[PDB]
């Protein structure tokens, strides 16, 4: 039915546009006309201003998401973003505190809903648009299917429009009207035995053969790959910024955004560079996103690395991503996850990735344009 979404400026399920269409559904919007009142909540609920730089507010967000956020289709793993990860994800350059929106139940003073956005410049089919990047929509499990999600979406839309921003980018595992692209997840086992025992992976292929199949030589193809430092920011900016221009959808990073999104933070973000004759010629990056293991008496956490942005000019992309796997292994990750975006799909078979069973759909709000294969996607959202 899509009874909420069809009231919104998004494509209808049957909409199809060719390359000559690349523009808003609704243009000529006016800040002075935006609703100035918060949207009404059901009785006993209230909007809450989450200060993610406040330890208590940030821990309430963490707890809400730890207990209630995204689970896999088989309900065995739930994402477990850390408090430090949330800080990094939500306080990117020029972030707005008004875009970190909580809902509390007054009687218990408990956070039961959350939605967030950060500002980012998005190039879609070579047009660069100031957008809001919406993430972490969460409604407490006990309150599902009470139509709270539309109210959260409408309220953050209002707050984004008050900054004279009228487009948004978001991803979801569920199908909504209507993806601009759709990218399957793929998974490269690192700690084989653990993945088998938690039912992430399967045997048939004995235990010892599986361990041998996925073994990793502890030698880099690019021997001087090293952790990124502050002096590397301009070089990473130039290397990644030039690389991303080939894609139909990417973020246009400023130097300040490069510093924020790529300077290493232990157990949050890992970036490695290859410096040659002064110049950053290759880079590898992946972020940490563990999953809670629901109902396993031996293991409580899956330590997963997620491919972020990877560029090579002195090796093949397979060689580069082989080093990415090694580096994730060296930092104690159990599995290395990646989407079939950018050049990634070309190395999945040779590097012994397995196809997952879920995909990530890319969405734009108030924008109509042609869809495209995920190899043309040049952005990875958290
Ligand atoms: C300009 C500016 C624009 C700014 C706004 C742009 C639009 C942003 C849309 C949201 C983007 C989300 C990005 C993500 O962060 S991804 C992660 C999704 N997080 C989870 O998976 C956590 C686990 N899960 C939950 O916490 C809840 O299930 C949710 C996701 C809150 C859903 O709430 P529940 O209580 O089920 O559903 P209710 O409150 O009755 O609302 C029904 C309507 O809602 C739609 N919907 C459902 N899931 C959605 C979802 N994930 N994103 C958007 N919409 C969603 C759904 O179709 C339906 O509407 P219809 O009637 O079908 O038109
Ligand atoms: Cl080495």
């Amino acid at each position: 039915d899509y009874k909420f979404w069809y009231t919104q400026p998004v494509p209808k399920i049957n909409d199809e546009f060719n390359e000559s269409v690349n523009e808003p559904f609704i243009s000529d919007n006016k800040v002075e006309d935006v609703r100035k009142d918060e949207y009404k909540l059901p009785p006993g609920y209230s909007w809450y201003v989450c200060d993610v730089k406040d330890e208590k507010d940030r821990s309430e967000i963490y707890t809400l998401l730890t207990d209630n956020y995204v689970e896999d289709d088989d309900n065995i793993f739930r994402f477990n973003y850390s408090a430090e990860f949330l800080l990094w994800a939500l306080t990117s350059p020029n972030y707005l505190k008004t875009w970190h929106i909580g809902v509390k139940y007054d009687a218990s003073n408990k956070l039961i809903g959350f939605i967030s956005a950060i500002p980012t410049d998005i190039c879609i089919h070579k047009r660069t648009i100031k957008m809001a990047e919406v993430n972490f929509l969460c409604v407490h499990k006990t309150l599902r299917s009470k139509r709270l999600a539309p109210v959260l979406i409408k309220e953050i839309t209002r707050r984004i429009n008050l900054e004279n921003i009228w487009q948004a980018i978001y991803t979801a595992g569920v199908y909504l009207p209507k993806p601009v692209s759709d990218a399957r997840y793929y998974h490269r086992s690192i700690n084989v035995k653990k993945l088998i025992e938690i039912g992430f992976s399967s045997l048939n292929l004995t235990m010892s053969r599986a361990i041998k199949l996925y073994r990793v030589e502890d030698t880099l193809n690019i021997k001087n790959m090293r952790l990124m430092k502050k002096k590397d920011v301009e070089g990473v900016h130039k290397l990644l910024g030039s690389y991303l221009e080939q894609f139909n959808l990417y973020a246009v990073f400023t130097k300040e955004e490069i510093a924020h999104w790529f300077l290493p933070i232990e157990n949050v973000i890992y970036t490695y560079v290859n410096e040659e004759n002064g110049k950053i010629k290759d880079m590898i990056s992946f972020y940490s996103l563990p999953s809670q293991i629901l109902g396993n008496d031996k293991y409580s956490t899956l330590n997963a690395a997620y491919s972020f942005y990877n560029v090579t000019t002195t090796a093949t992309f397979k060689q580069l991503m082989q080093d990415a796997i090694l580096l994730a292994k060296r930092n104690n990750f159990d599995v290395f996850n990646a989407l079939e975006v950018m050049q990634n799909k070309s190395v999945f078979e040779d590097l012994k990735f397995g196809e997952g069973d879920e995909s990530l759909k890319y969405y734009l709000y108030n924008w109509k344009c042609a869809s495209f294969a995920p190899a043309h996607v040049g952005i990875v959202l958290l």
